[PDB]
This record gives structure tokens, C-alpha cells and sequence, in this order.
């Protein structure tokens, strides 16, 4: 995330840490997701499409920090990596950039729900708030385009959901947006997700609920001007989420 804030799990706590064992034993960041159910983390394909073997994978619910302990997380192994069928990549723009990680424990236990560790909703089918409707993003991506390291702590800033019209304009993204994602950015474009915040929740109020909008897919750059995010818009998937949890 460039720009917004620190925060901690308390203020997002579907929010879901997805990390990978290297052979040999080392774990690094993956991306993020959202927990939907019990069971069911939700996340974008392209974090796994590399590295496709579920049994690399580790989930952390209830989670602040990037490389310490938060008192009350939880520790999952992924029981199931559901990619997306018709994920392509092309140039910039990931399709069909969504994903479901079904978690349970070395004890066989699905999250079991607490101050830090809560379900998102899925919004109406086709139902997404009008365009100027600021949503939050959250992650443990980049602060900086030019950053080495990812930050320790998490992040969330606020972003306006772009017309789809907006962002097909040839100097936005032209026709790399389709209808099955979003855009938003920042007025100012000085607030944005970035390298490590893919998979990670896109959260608007809708019918005054909190609702999982979108899914960080792509963008060219961060928090660069004429260059919204693109999240996977979770309303044009209800079909795809229920038929595989
Ligand atoms: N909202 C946005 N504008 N962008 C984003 O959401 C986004 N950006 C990048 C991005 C582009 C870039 C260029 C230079 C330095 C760092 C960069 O990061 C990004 N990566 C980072 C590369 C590893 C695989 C995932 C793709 N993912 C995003 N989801």
C-alpha cells in the first residue's frame, strides 16, 4: 500500500497473510486474501499460478505483522488450491484473477472466529456501489514503487471506485478492463495498492454492510496518475464461488 495508514487485524479481520516454504525450508510472502467462510480464503490466481502445489502454501488469519507472531493468530495448510479455468495474462492485465484456499489445520480445524479473525460478506450478484464510492484496500504490499522490502506492518488506505467508462479511456487502460473487473484510485493518485497487496480485500459498504467489492489484481506502476488498481469484481463471480465451495 502507498500512502494511507498502519493499522492491525482488528480493523480488517477477514484479512488473510498467505506465505510459501522455499525447498529448504525458508517462507516468504505470498499475497494476500479474504476469509468469506470458515473454510474458504479467497485470493487472486496469479499469486499461485508459478508455484501451483497447494502443499508449499501456509494461511495466517488474525495476523498484523509480516515476520512476527500477533497474539492470537491462527496457522492454516491449504487443503485446496482452486484456480480459475479461464485465468489468461496478457501484457499488464490479469482475467479471471481469482482464487479459493480451503485452510485447516494440522489439527483439522477450519478459523475458528474471534476479535481478530472475522468472515467478509459477498456483495448482491452484479450489485456494486455507484462510481465516486470510497472503499478501503489493505495489504502488506509495497509503501514504495522503488521498495526492496515489504512493510512489517499492515496497511489500509482509501480509494474511489472509477466508472468503467473512466477507466477504458486509451489513456487509463483502454480496453485491458473488461466488465468482470473494477478501478479505483485516489483523486490525487498519491494512495494506491501495490507489489504485495494482490489477493487482498477491495471493501465497500453496501447496503450498509461490509461487503468484499474486489480482489487487487493489477496496475500499471503504483499510485501513478491515469493508473487506477484493478480489482477482480467478486459480483461477477457469485456463480464460480458457490460452485466451488
Ligand atoms: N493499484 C496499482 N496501481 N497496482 C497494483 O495493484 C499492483 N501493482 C503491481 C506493481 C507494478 C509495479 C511496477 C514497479 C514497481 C512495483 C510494481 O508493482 C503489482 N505487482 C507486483 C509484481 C509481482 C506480481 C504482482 C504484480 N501488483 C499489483 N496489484
Amino acid at each position: 500500500i502507498i500512502g494511507g495508514e498502519f493499522t492491525t487485524i482488528e480493523n480488517q479481520p477477514w484479512f488473510a497473510a498467505i506465505y510459501r516454504r522455499h525447498r529448504g525450508g525458508s517462507v516468504t510472502y505470498v499475497c494476500g486474501g479474504s476469509l468469506i467462510s470458515p473454510c474458504w480464503v479467497i485470493s487472486a490466481t496469479h499469486c499461485f499460478i508459478d508455484y501451483p502445489k497447494k502443499e508449499d502454501y501456509i494461511v495466517y488469519l488474525g495476523r498484523s505483522r509480516l515476520n512476527s507472531n500477533t497474539q492470537g493468530e491462527m496457522k492454516f495448510e491449504v487443503e485446496n488450491l482452486i484456480l480459475h479455468k479461464d485465468y489468461s495474462a496478457d501484457t499488464l492485465a490479469y482475467h479471471n484473477d481469482i482464487a479459493l484456499l480451503k485452510i485447516r489445520s494440522k489439527e483439522g480445524r477450519c478459523a475458528q472466529p474471534s476479535r481478530t479473525i472475522q468472515t467478509i460478506a459477498l456483495p448482491s450478484m452484479y450489485n456494486d456501489p455507484q462510481f465516486g464510492t470510497s472503499c478501503e484496500i489493505t495489504g502488506f504490499g509495497k509503501e514504495q514503487s522503488t521498495d526492496y522490502l515489504y512493510p512489517e506492518q499492515l496497511k489500509m488506505t482509501v480509494v474511489k471506485l472509477i466508472s468503467h467508462r473512466e477507466c477504458q479511456q486509451p489513456h487509463y487502460y483502454g480496453s485491458e478492463v473488461t466488465t468482470k473487473m473494477l478501478c479505483a484510485a485516489d483523486p490525487q493518485w498519491k494512495t494506491d495498492s501495490c507489489q504485495g497487496d494482490s489477493g487482498g480485500p477491495l471493501v465497500c459498504s453496501l447496503q450498509g454492510r461490509m461487503t468484499l467489492t474486489g480482489i487487487v489484481s493489477w496496475g500499471r506502476g503504483c499510485a501513478l496518475k491515469d493508473k487506477p488498481g484493478v480489482y477482480t469484481r467478486v459480483s461477477h463471480f457469485l456463480p464460480w464461488i458457490r460452485s466451488h465451495t
